[PDB]
């Protein structure tokens, strides 16, 4: 009912066949549950391929604390007694957020999760459920938005302009980093996203690591011998910083 | 005329192009022609992918519209009158049978309905509320057990004549399905899948409330274990039958 009215508005644009291509993502889009009513999922043509962009809900003492970069503060807004928990595994939670600030203070370490689904399965509320009541106290979980971030933090990193900016992903006692895997110099890697894992389990700490699927099978995406058996370990610098759990 | 019919039902689904590939189709579906004689089927369309296909569905005057095998049809007592309006179930279900007995036959866009609640109500007494009144409309339906004919295609020299007839007819009323890695899914599962480019509307009768029946085919660890209920949320209407002790 979407779909319909949006592949029209654009089909001047959406060249056509594909469906067949794009047919384990339409039929686990049919699947899953999906739906949704601070932001709301809209497609968008980049180039060559079609990203999922949130833009703020038109509908619009803790945002102080929880301001967070690269993406808006209207859609920042879910807590935890806003709970009407239908799907499953989105119960398997109860004891990954009331316990998930009780013990997670400055350099605290361990497991914390690795959120994933599609491109708009609730994550921006669960991403902003289980951090609130860390700064709900003066506890750690930084809010970022990694395809809104280095857009230019591969042209930034210069003369001091966000050259000081980009330390504090290194330093915040937690910080969090979003649905990646949109894009991508093979630098930032291991110079602006991927200094976030190294100077993380050398001191150790706390952090949250979310994306728009899972670290088991983001092991073998970016292939368009080398990485494949040396992409899995991108995913294992993320699986020491937390422990795994379902998004169905 | 019939080609007529069936794209206002598929007329989503069909396009121009559609009509004069599936030409000969739709033109030998009309002729007028009601249908066979005895001595099985008659003809439909079902459009497939891009190409519009022909299928047969199975064929003191009134009960010969409304012949039946595996079940029986003494019980085919459970007519419009008696059965009174009485819960959330008949309070809405010779309704959405009525409200349709005035657009019935192959024309414009449809669905069928579903069937569930709780004890004592009826699942059998009411698609044989879509049935005998419906040999009034020159447009024939079904009555047939779907549990009964699930102990037979595990022990059973052509069957690949037999499902492409059971299926594309003006109606399908597939029975009860809520008891006991699942044939259902070529038997009970791929009686959908043609009901899409050929317009064919699918009323079940169940076991369990409407947050209930994606969940009886097969345990392990889903992505895959929903694509039919989905299939069977569509092309029907479905509605809280619970009342008194009529079983």
């Amino acid at each position: 009912q979407d779909v319909q009215a949006f592949l029209k508005e654009n089909e001047e644009v959406i060249d056509q066949k594909m469906i067949e291509k794009s047919l384990n993502k339409l039929y686990e889009y049919i699947e899953q549950s999906k739906n949704c009513s601070g932001y709301h999922p809209k497609l968008v043509v980049n180039g060559r391929s079609i990203d999922i962009e949130y833009y703020e809900c038109p509908v619009k003492k803790q945002q102080s604390l929880m301001k967070s970069m690269y993406i808006q503060q209207d859609l920042l807004g879910a807590t935890f007694q806003q709970v009407d928990i239908s799907d499953p595994s989105r119960l398997a939670m109860f004891q990954h957020v009331t316990d998930f600030l009780k013990s997670y203070n400055e350099t605290g370490k361990g497991k914390g999760l690795y959120l994933y689904g599609k491109f708009g399965v609730g994550k921006t509320f669960m991403l902003a459920a289980i951090a609130n009541e860390l700064a709900e106290k003066e506890y750690s979980s930084m809010i970022v938005y990694v395809p809104e971030f280095v857009r230019e933090l591969k042209n930034s990193l210069q003369d001091q302009t966000l050259e000081e900016k980009l330390n504090m992903v290194k330093t915040t006692p937690v910080l969090m980093l979003d649905d990646i895997g949109a894009e991508s110099t093979s630098w930032v890697r291991d110079e602006v996203i991927g200094t976030v894992l190294q100077h993380r389990m050398s001191q150790q700490l706390p952090t949250f690591f979310s994306s728009n699927f899972s670290p088991d099978e983001l092991k073998h995406h970016f292939t368009y011998e080398k990485e494949e058996v040396k992409a899995a370990r991108l995913m294992e610098r993320i699986l020491y910083l937390a422990a795994p759990i379902r998004l169905d």
